[PDB]
């Protein structure tokens, strides 16, 4: 069960998911309808439980990702890579939505799962990484199927968050990169925000390396595309 | 005879766990949502817990301590509506009002108009029949919920509270019914409570706030400290729209 490289499960993982689907549906975001949230852990912990946790495909997650499409109202999404902090910060302050605050999201962020075949109890002695076990492993294969669909449901303007106090602020590795941006639907426009540390000069800017690289994704995409800079955290907020 | 058909009160509701199962998800989450959440499976096993596999007939008040401490029905201060013989018109009002009844709370909501009783050795409801208050047990599971319900809901009430009884009726307060005998006596002291007396549509008035049974009922208010405003000979309509 220590076999892997990667840390362990969420040991209160089924409480956890529950307890944030109770927050996210009754607190945060009420929906038209009610969702069970008993039935939404259910199916969470079916998707991998007592399965080869390095053999994960994305049909694995179609029963939970139909009970709760991380869909959110045109103009309001927020994309992100390498600014985590920041980004939510933006989102919660303009009253909009990043990939952590559709429901699916919110019970995820920040959680590690997976099983072992013939148990049926969440492996909390370690699970696969992504690097040195394998990529189809449940965490990374939920991230990515959840970014797809995320990315495929965008419309009108939607923004990404980029870290201008790094040297590329944008990763062609990174999910956002790899995942999210070759999955924007023809007409979206987007607006790139690469912001800096308070009180450090920038690294990295809209006319660099990187950005062409962005570039040159969302023009095969046919997604318009507004890159701005050199702005702090402070301004940005 | 003494199997399960044994009492005489209606068996309890069909599918009781998931009619508690599904209104506890609509009321948590789009009836009154906005508020600190609320665990519906876990409300749900405890409302079990209280009954199932007892005596039907030797339900305490304390069967039901860890239910209520799950969701108290609790309601804002000033938007709290008591009530007795009123059923239909005191829900209409509170609608059109935005106030809360007992039958408003969350508990009061998942449990209003159903039935259920245990039986012992048994982890399932009595189907089949459930003890009648007056003919078999008052410490029955449905009569206990509701008086200690009762007792919690006025206790926490804060503020102005409103009652709305029946015009109609010979005595409009009556002091065996739960409002008199449950819920009246334990108000908050120091609330202040008004009092409608609501008649029927061209039926004149049966009692009033000068009669007997009111006399009663300011008695008690006046054990608790509790203001007392009472107004009658008002029909539906004019009691809706004053
Ligand atoms: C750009 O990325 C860097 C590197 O992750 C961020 O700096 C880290 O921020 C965390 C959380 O605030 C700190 O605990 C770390 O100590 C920081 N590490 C380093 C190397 O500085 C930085 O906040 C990001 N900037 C923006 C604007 O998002
Ligand atoms: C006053 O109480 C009377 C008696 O319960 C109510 O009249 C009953 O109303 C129910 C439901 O509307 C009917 O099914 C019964 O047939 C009625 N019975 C009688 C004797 O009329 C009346 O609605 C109450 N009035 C107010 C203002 O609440």
């Amino acid at each position: 069960l220590n076999r892997w490289h990667g840390a362990g499960s969420t040991a209160d993982f089924q409480k956890i998911i529950q307890e944030r689907c109770d927050t996210y549906t009754q607190t945060i975001r009420p929906g038209s309808r009610s969702r069970n949230c008993q039935a939404i852990r259910q199916a969470f912990m079916s998707a991998f439980i007592s399965k080869d946790p390095c053999k994960a495909t994305k049909e694995d997650y179609n029963s939970l990702i139909n009970l709760a499409p991380p869909t959110v109202p045109c103009g309001q999404q927020v994309f992100w890579s390498k600014t985590k902090e920041l980004a939510h910060e933006y989102a919660k302050r303009r009253r909009l939505m990043t990939l952590e605050d559709t429901l699916l999201g919110y019970l995820a962020d920040g959680l590690r799962w997976c099983g072992e075949p013939g148990s049926s109890d969440l492996n909390i002695w370690s699970c696969p990484d992504w690097r040195k076990d394998c990529r189809t492993n449940y965490l990374s294969v939920f991230w990515e199927v959840l970014s797809e669909r995320f990315a495929e449901s965008a419309c009108n303007t939607v923004r990404v968050v980029l870290n201008g106090s790094l040297e590329n602020a944008f990763d062609s590795m990174s999910i956002f990169g790899r995942v999210q941006a070759p999955n924007l639907r023809p007409q979206v426009e987007l607006e790139a925000w690469l912001v800096h540390d308070t009180g450090k000069p920038p690294s990295d800017s809209c006319s660099g390396s990187s950005i062409r690289k962005l570039k040159s994704i969302l023009d095969g995409r046919n997604v318009k595309f507004r890159c701005m800079d050199n702005l702090s955290r402070d301004q940005f907020l």
